[PDB]
């Protein structure tokens, strides 16, 4: 059984991914998340190499849950009646990016740095092993707070990823792209970078910079926080309409912002060890 191997926590929260607690490992005490999953919530099904009907969420998070841990990584599954089981890694403490910021609120930009790098490398890290997640956002990103590193999370709208068009999406419409909003298409790589503005712009402004279909379709960008023009700029290019005028992500990454990144240890050293 799985009641057996896991003694079971409270409960971390719930909502379209599922339901999700926290957990022990019995065998080494090892801390866990425990992710249920109902079967008639899941619409994307995908195939095991030894070909078995799963949820495409588990062939996502096998394809990306080797050794670099800027994505949170499956230890093991299970399969019951109406739902399916995921047994997680949970790093400890630990407190997600929404949580932080919302406490905090607008992150020094030396922090939004690290944080943003940290979601650049995971991200290109499911990128490089074929892996689309369409999700990314405050809340899909976990705190290491001992050791200031970051972990990506929640592939339960992810995708495979692909060179054609996608025309399906269920992931957050605030940070979604205005092709998506428009045009119901849109490219991996290029909605991700959307995604990523959105993302930047909540750390350094302490809110995310659009609500209404309107405001995405329009993309003008207002700062209501002191935010450096680098930073300015990076932003404005990550949310250009145009999904061609978006940056690639080796262009984030050279851009004149993001350079002199603090290490993560370095990082909590200054501003989460408290
Ligand atoms: O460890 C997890 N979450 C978590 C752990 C500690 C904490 F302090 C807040 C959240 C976790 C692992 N996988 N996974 C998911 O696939 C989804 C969620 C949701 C939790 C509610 N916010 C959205 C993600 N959380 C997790």
């Amino acid at each position: 059984p799985l009641e057996s191997q896991y003694q079971v926590g409270p409960l971390l929260g719930s909502g379209g991914f599922g339901s999700v607690y926290s957990g022990i490992r019995v065998s080494d005490n090892l801390p866990v998340a425990i992710k249920h999953v109902e079967k008639d919530r899941i619409s994307d099904w995908g195939e095991l190499p030894n070909g078995t009907r799963v949820p495409m969420e588990v062939v996502l998070l096998k394809k990306v849950s080797s050794g670099f841990s800027g994505v949170i990584r499956l230890l093991d599954w299970f399969e019951r009646p109406d739902s399916f089981v995921l047994i997680l890694e949970r790093p400890e403490p630990v407190q997600d990016l929404f949580d932080f910021i919302t406490e905090r609120g607008a992150l020094q930009e030396e922090l939004a740095r690290s944080f943003f790098w940290q979601v650049l490398e995971a991200v290109r890290h499911c990128h490089n092993c074929g892996v689309l997640h369409r999700d990314i956002k405050d809340e899909n990103i976990l705190i290491d707070l001992n050791r200031g590193e970051l972990k990506l999370i929640d592939f339960g709208s992810g995708a495979l990823l692909k060179d054609t068009v996608y025309t399906d999406f269920d992931g957050t419409r605030v940070y979604s792209p205005p092709e998506w909003i428009r045009y119901h298409r849109y490219h991996g790589r290029s909605a991700a970078v959307w995604s990523l503005g959105i993302l930047l712009y909540d750390m350094v402004c302490g809110d995310i910079p659009f609500e209404h279909d309107e405001e995405i379709i329009r993309g003008q960008v207002f700062f209501r926080q002191r935010v450096s023009s680098e930073c300015q700029h990076l932003i404005r290019w990550c949310l250009a309409l145009r999904p061609s005028d978006r940056p690639t992500f080796e262009e984030i990454q050279n851009h004149p912002w993001m350079q002199d990144v603090l290490l993560p240890q370095e990082t909590a050293e200054i501003h989460l060890h408290s």
